[PDB]
């Protein structure tokens, strides 16, 4: 399987979703033009987004509200972050876990 994202926190429609990450361009945001839209108050409407270049998959901050925070790191507006398997991405009130291959 391609690489994913799993929400582990957040509301209660959402909690245990997985996102193929397929391909550069992929938003993370509560407007609904996003490709991972989430209904949460605390996600911007455009939060963060990828990057795909083979197996690297880079995570960018876009100016949001409550911050892009990987593993405990704050990922400043639109610098970026390479993902590992297992990583935790804190969206606000929201938090991913990055897997190498989705369920």
């Amino acid at each position: 399987m391609p690489p994913a994202i799993v929400v582990l926190i957040g509301p209660p429609g959402y909690v245990g979703k997985q996102y193929p990450i397929t391909a550069s361009d992929i938003v993370i945001g509560r407007s609904v033009e996003s490709q991972v839209y989430i209904d949460d108050k605390s996600l911007s409407r455009s939060h963060a987004k990828f990057a795909v270049n083979g197996s690297e998959v880079s995570v960018i901050d876009l100016g949001s509200t409550n911050k892009t925070i990987v593993n405990g790191q704050v990922i400043p507006p639109l610098a970026s972050c390479l993902l590992k398997n297992n990583d935790q991405i804190k969206t606000g009130n929201v938090i991913f876990k990055f897997l190498e291959k989705g369920s």
